[PDB]
């Protein structure tokens, strides 16, 4: 998949495309409709399926540092776009271009001159151009007889509107299961493992992995979650009895160092230290709220209840195998 | 108007004065009673009307950094004192002098030796001298046959005691209208315009002006307010279609960068960038509470409702012309 | 009293001991049971009474910076241990040793090899060894026919379980009286006096002493407390009319500089400045919640009510003379 | 003079302009040559004289926070431009536009479509377009018979090349005399006066005014300088015996702070406190390097030598006429 | 290769090992001698080759934050060890164990009980046990007829002693060529690429990749260097025309930040943005010292000289064969 | 000895005093001359000997945070004054009083009204009153026949002028021997011992005590020094084999911290941890400059040389008798 930053970087010889336009933060189930419609039409005409997206978040252009929390990093937005068969991602920076353009010169410049588009696919809520004057309705009439438009209704399911906003709310409430349901996959973060408390290994109280994320990263509410930890492919040696590319059962503790988030993972039935490695943490279900511990005894007692509840939640998760990982490790007991 | 810092700076040849004593933070309607009484008596005897005030706030002497928020800066206290016809302001620093003095030596030193006072005017709540032993009652009997005293009852109106404290509470609640009612004018701050998001001009989402204030500055609760923005007199060139000394209709957004306050002003129907200029923001009425925005579309939709509600509130404000500005700019519509 | 850091520092020739094991934070009334039982048995056999304790807090080993607030500093834990007749304190660092040891090798290494113990005394809640597998029950059966064990029931009194946790809760609620009741003495902190507002002396609004404590120090909730201030023995000159080693009546103001705590002490009926000195502040009873002051007058009015209420509370405290100080200064009135 | 941010802000109905392009930082004597040729030409054909300038500094686009120090602020660059009769300033942001654009498109878009120039004036060192390929030569050969092009050589005078760089070097070494000579005026900074040491007035040791400047502001080397301070036009009252709009002889002390630079002005033969005013400080000549003081006596002794030496240097500046202030205040002796 | 944290993590069923002990920071050519003798011996008797190394650095145990800069991270020390065929790394923490232990007990516990070594290999400068009393001699005389001991002299080559220290000195002066020569390979750092100036692509001035490193990471002196950048194996898409697993000719700019070090790579003849990838940067030769830029033209001029000089130096590196990358990309001209 | 803050704190019933006025920072041998003449005179006429001193430093009143480093704290200045038999210290704050006061009023108010002095003793360099106009001469001519005035010349000895300044210079260069010689005693700092590297005891490399000092505290140049450490009188238990009130031979390492200065004491031939105690550290002689260590072996090697060299230098200090501690502990060899 090609990734272009700004219209100037798009090749001039690109002859045909089917284009979809949005922030696509989270690539949730609504976003997948747009991507699917786009990829299908591109196959039909032998064109490329292009996603036009935005970075920085268009909101932070007008209101710096008051933009919505990023459900996925931009890099993951790329990976997700690819996984649903997008051929090229054009990334637009509204501080550089396409902000003050009229709806008319936007269609002309972006969809025609730059992308040589024959089809465009947007959500009913899509807007564009100076002061957001261009709507889904504008696009259909500016494009009349120039390129076909397909406006897709916002996705409603089980009485919930599926959007970046609702995914953020579920995450913020700690309801990862509903977030997962809306995303169409386990919500996950990825990151390098740093040193934490003591060492990963024989001791149950020491995390198998510690990770840190900047405050622009959307994360579940502080608490303990059941989920899966996967060491991303690597040739570097791993300390302990975990193998790369296998999804291990884990009780996951999300915290805050006072506004900057930690993820501390206790991998079930494994003695490992993952320092140095890049690790994916998939969230499955909420286990408990954060609590302060009065003693080592009380701490480990609770840690053991976490493990128990996680084993139950994950044994269930594996049965919904469309969202479960391919290769996993979960023991029936300790 | 003369401004003296400490008794030592008051000229020795000053022969007669009518004196009023207080913090006078905000110069609210109660303060105006004292200033009026003082100026009138000074006219009568051909004396100077002197305000003795305090800086730092007397509270912060005993309790550093736990003093009340300053309704006006000291500089504005000066400007306000002048506007009601005070001839000289003596500013007292209790860390330098007049703290450990008995009520007796206070009257002797300040009112007689320093100010050559024939009349003094205080509020019923006025205190002075070591451990605040001197009251309004003390002053009348220490001054018996030495200078005339006039003790003015605290101002009650519409069931509200008008004081610095109540003005702070209204400000803190976001009720600028009641604060304004108590102040006898639109509450305002002044400050240099810095760079903010993008540039002031054609784009509605970009503030016409961004300002920052330290946390000792009393400001309305975070939210959006209707008010008026005035470029203070200047010869420096102005970017866009705003003229100096004219009060422009503006939706004002008060925020916090996390405890340090921003004021972001969206001037109605004008394309301007006020970087470099000194700007006065007058607050008129509360419009809405702060909210987080999920998209550019939702942001501008709300921005447009702000403008609408501001136009209404300001069209009303102009009709109460004792508080409205002399020269204003407000359009009937977009 | 000897103080040893780590098993390596314990003398090899130590021939017999009676040992008690715990964090002992606060040395509350429950802790005193264990210490008393231990000292009594050590007297019987002509052995040394040894306390094994822990530093850092065992919780912070697994969960850095999320450990319980220290009721006493370690230094005070030493002083308290001594005051109840402990002969030696062994301080264990779980990052250095005794964490991954089995219950068996723990008893062998610590109690036998290191301490040459003939008696051990623990609380019913005591645990030890890898993943806290060793309980009070384990200890009795590992030690069968090797050394006598005495497991003491947790102390319940007046429907309250007396523990570090409950003492922290009372402190956190501002209920020092109940904390005191649980500790078996007035809760106190000690620390050097720094410069604060103005100078200690004639002025009532200026603290006699200002102190600062790091955020790991357990302190009562912000507010004003009645208590006693004692200048710890010194040959250094004291400014004003306070003598060392005498416990002076004081209204104590606990605050926060924003999470880092201040203690500002207003010594009743004394003009003193305690800069430079080491000072103990004993807390007796809660007086009022913190409040913001609108004027010097209101501030001193409230300060005077504090003094009044403190005089009452302390006059009562002196009558419970088991917790009252030996030599005190309290005037009947101003 | 108008100020436009980006090509899109430029009036579309602009028929004819004389244009000069450059950073113009400092508006030094070399820059004046460009502006003069442009302005004299503009009042030739009866068109508008336009400056195209850049903010942020083009170097900072590539090396953020490693651009050269601003000789003047952008605000002052505007004011200086206007003083030399520029009719409009167009401000280009290279992060936004005109960056990746080829030399060919740059001339067409900026000079033709946007500005409709009949005449352009650049320095022989002018470079533009993608990868700075376009040079002074490119400009003459791309403007074929459409707009006339006048290329001015860099200014050499007294063996010294006059550039923003050489001005920065002079400033940096503390040679304000040579900086001024290259600038064609006294180097100055402008800023609000804040609080500092004590209060301005009778005491020689307390500054008349304190100002702080960010690390992006070019200032002379740490030390003491002869200069003039002017209170910018204002109706706000002045504490002490200074008028606005008069340049007052001052010894000026420039210090640093572990950003952040301070300017402390000791105004000669005046007792005043300038808190709250906007104040322009002009540098004339270096007096001495910074030094630490061991006693009050030494500081006051040296302070008196600073005044004597300032008195002399400023006398010379008045007689050299050329750069002196129109209205000033300077006593021959104390 | 296995990785064990502490003696307790070592498999208890380990019957036979060949062991080498040392910090091994950098795994330089002197270190390779130790590893080779150990590995060749291990595949002799058919046992495991073990490295005993130390983290944190033993110097930091005594002088926290004053230990020598890490030539490689511990992660890289593992990878290098594995590359030279070490079967297990055992990592000792001196705060935890083997510190206060006498020479006698150190050999028994570590080499015998834990590792069951038949053979140990140390550098002649090896010291161990309490107060570093145990030396290369102690080791031969304490291992009497149990395990054979091979002491290797420090490596001298071309008159230079090869040590972690001499490598650090070379790095520190910017002599990466000599550092590499002592290391036996190109010195490298590895890290995630983050955002920086603009976006990687068409523009020469914007880096292909930006990386930041803590102050504990040894880096060459501030300046520009010839090197190779490699995108570490990944299935994540690459923006622009680079493959993973190919070393690309790059000019490398190493800067500082008032920790904290930056590495900015300008990849030759490629338009790419490497945001989000893990990237290995190899240093070959110094090009020039850091310098400030006065204009875009100068920066681009110098940038082009950096490319020419890199092009040459890298050609020499390819032909010198020995340290060149297996798969690389380098154009002869632009 | 009494301590009074401000003229108002001085007893009103003071009939007769002998007074000395000065900063007295360090109470060096020149200062002792002043105190001696004052004290010998006070026990002459049978009056009180009074020191008038200043806090904050008068230079800091004018140049905040740019005053000279305090040779001793104000606490220590009090203690030293008392040791030389001063009966009362009166501490003047120049921000509060005696600043703008003319020479005439200064003598009347301070020396007469406040202190009722029959005799005053100043250094020939003494200056006072507004703008330091009043000199040693002014004092003799303003005290006409009321109080006798004894002016003492600055102390010259061995060609060196003894002043706070020359002491600071000696300290700053690391020449504590010359500082001590000018002071008349071992320069010392006093402070609570906190935690540092490991724990004090058996290991040579871990300091017996760690102390930190603000940047306002004069300390010898970064490096290692011979000195004596004394545990200040206490009933708190000592961990290890040190008594309070004995000076113990120590090698002293003074470091810096990107304020903030550290003092790490390695007590010779003692295994102890002094956490929590107040500790006085005396400097005798410089041993070496600071250096970085490459290995544990090197650090311990150098540490042993520090001990040998300290052992020698301290032997000389004991025999030179004059400045040695009364009770000390120093072994001839290890």
């Amino acid at each position: 998949m090609d990734i272009w930053y700004g219209t100037a970087a798009v090749p001039k010889d690109l002859d045909n495309s089917a284009v979809t336009i949005g922030v696509f933060d989270g690539v949730h189930r609504g976003h997948q409709k747009l991507i699917n419609a786009t990829v299908e039409k591109a196959r039909e005409v032998g064109a490329k399926a292009i996603m036009v997206t935005f970075d920085p978040h268009p909101v932070s252009v007008f209101l710096p540092r008051r933009a919505p929390l990023g459900i996925t990093t931009l890099a993951e937005r790329f990976a997700l776009a690819e996984s649903f068969g997008i051929d090229g991602v054009l990334v637009i920076d509204f501080t550089r271009e396409l902000s003050g353009t009229s709806p008319e010169k936007y269609v002309e410049f972006l969809l025609e001159d730059t992308l040589h588009a024959s089809h465009v696919v947007v959500g009913a809520n899509f807007t564009f151009g100076e002061n957001a004057a261009g709507t889904a309705d504008s696009l259909r009439q500016i494009c009349q007889s120039r390129l076909t438009v397909d406006v897709i209704d916002l996705l409603d399911d089980e009485g919930v509107r599926i959007s970046s906003t609702t995914v953020r709310e579920f995450l913020s409430e700690g309801d990862v299961a509903r977030a997962n349901w809306a995303l169409g996959r386990h919500f996950y973060v990825t990151g390098p493992v740093v040193r934490g408390a003591g060492r990963g290994g024989k001791e149950l109280g020491f995390p198998t992995a510690n990770q840190y994320f900047h405050d622009t990263v959307a994360l579940p509410a502080d608490g303990v979650y059941a989920g899966w930890l996967t060491i991303l492919p690597t040739e570097a040696p791993v300390s302990g009895n975990m193998e790369p590319e296998v999804a291990y059962a884990a009780a996951i503790s999300v915290g805050t160092n006072p506004e900057q988030r930690s993820v501390e993972s206790f991998v079930l039935d494994r003695d490992a230290d993952l320092y140095g490695h890049d690790v994916k943490v998939e969230f499955v279900d909420h286990v408990r709220a954060m609590e302060k511990f009065e003693s080592v005894e009380q701490l480990l007692e609770v840690m053991a209840k976490d493990v128990q509840k996680t084993r139950t939640l994950l044994a269930q998760d594996v049965q919904a195998h469309k969202m479960a990982p391919e290769t996993y490790f979960l023991q029936a007991e300790s």
